[PDB]
């Protein structure tokens, strides 16, 4: 499914302008994708779209990835920055990421990502400590816990530099948010959304940024740093 | 209704994203266009944050804005830009800015428009004959009539720069592929839908643009000039 009001419109938007003109390597890699068994995760290829255009409006070179899994995010993205470009991408499993990288280097753009395994905080609190990689990132998405995103939020925001943009994945959780009171979801779902709801708020609320939540794919919240 | 699955996560949307950290008097302009007489037709409260958060990433200094009313959209991007540059706020036909000239006024932020009226499909062709208007806006906003975004696009792709960006509202027309030649829909709209739908297959094929259609308020088509 999706966030907008049919299956029918949402897909006339990736008839139409998404998947005429898409590379090939997001037409491939989504295929990779679609035999694994937690495909769900996936990021959508209208979001895939949305992140290019994104990340060419703002001329992002060096950028972060938090949350890889078999690599649409990442793939988008290389393809999007330029020759020199550089993502540091993180993830805890790493299998996955495997599963798509055959495909970013049939692209000739696996040259651009750092792929470390492993738990994000760790590596995060790492950065903090040496002053210079302070403000040394133009983008950063995180589509990762969800149950960590304030703790991400806390440092991310000293690495992210002035120029901004820091992009949450899957604030509107499925619509969740504003779920009746009595309808059962899933046992993961009703978990982690706790948590989203904790971590919108904290957003509005947050003086060091200016946020805007897109309602595509499962909604974005896209962060410019203003200091 | 909007175009999202519910009226609550929409206004999810609003209550935890918008509202909060709204601009000044966004509300009061919003609450102006309310009292006028036609009510004709939709004021998303959405479009402002993100087209302040578009602006500020773009960097957007020389912008132009096709399509007027009272003024919202204009609001938006003339406090979204800065003090420096100027807003071409190009026309409408209709004297609703000035309902609303009072509020952009109040928010001393009108000092940067350069508002003119009747048709700018003429003052285009006139701005094209000379050969340094072209390339020179870094953003333009579509929100005319309907029937003249393609002839708009025409003359418009010649005027912004390298990103540039030029916005189309309404490019999702509340719902353009409805069921078949069997839908209740009022005349007006199917009227209208037609032009939209050849809108959006013209723009999606253009290869002097990107395009990205987002469901924000009642759709909005940005096009990044890629030649
Ligand atoms: C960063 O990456 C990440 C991303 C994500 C993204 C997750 C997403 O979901 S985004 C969307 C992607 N996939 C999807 O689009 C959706 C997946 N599944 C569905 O949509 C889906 O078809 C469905 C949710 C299972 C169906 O839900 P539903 O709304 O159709 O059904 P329901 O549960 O409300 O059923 C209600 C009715 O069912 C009947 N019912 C009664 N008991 C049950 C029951 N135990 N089960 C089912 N139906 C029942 C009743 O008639 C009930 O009505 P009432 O009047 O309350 O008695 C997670 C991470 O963990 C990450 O890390
Ligand atoms: N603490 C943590 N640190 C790093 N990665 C984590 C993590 N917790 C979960 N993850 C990972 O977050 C991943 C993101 S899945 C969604 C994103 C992906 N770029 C896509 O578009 O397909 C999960 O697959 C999982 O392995
Ligand atoms: N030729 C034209 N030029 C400018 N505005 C026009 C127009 N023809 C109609 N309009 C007005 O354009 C209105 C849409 S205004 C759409 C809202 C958006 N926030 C914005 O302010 O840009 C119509 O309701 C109508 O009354
Ligand atoms: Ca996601
Ligand atoms: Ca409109």
């Amino acid at each position: 499914k999706s966030l907008l009001q049919s299956d029918a419109l949402y897909q006339y938007i990736l008839e139409t302008s998404v998947f005429p003109r898409e590379h090939e390597a997001m037409k491939e890699l989504r295929e990779v994708t679609a035999k694994h068994p937690w495909n769900i995760m996936t990021t959508s290829a209208d979001e895939g779209q949305f992140l290019s255009m994104l990340l060419k409006l703002i001329n992002a070179k060096n950028t972060m990835e938090i949350g890889v899994y078999t690599g649409y995010s990442l793939l988008a993205t290389a393809l999007a920055i330029p020759e020199d470009g550089k993502i540091l991408a993180m993830d805890i499993n790493k299998e996955n990421y495997e599963l798509g990288l055959p495909v970013i280097k049939k692209a000739g753009v696996d040259h651009k990502i750092d792929f470390r395994e492993g738990p994000a905080l760790p590596v995060l609190d790492e950065m903090i400590k040496d002053e210079k990689n302070h403000g040394s990132y133009d983008f950063i998405f995180v589509d990762a816990d969800k149950d960590n995103y304030l703790n991400y939020h806390k440092r991310l925001i000293d690495l992210v530099k002035v120029g901004g943009v820091i992009g949450y994945d899957n604030t509107l959780w499925n619509g969740s948010v504003v779920a009746p009171p009595d309808a059962p979801l899933r046992k993961y779902v009703r978990y982690y959304r706790d948590f989203v709801l904790e971590l919108n708020k904290a957003l509005a609320v947050d003086p060091r940024i200016e946020i805007c939540m897109l309602p595509v794919g499962d909604g974005i919240t896209i962060c410019r740093r203003i200091k």
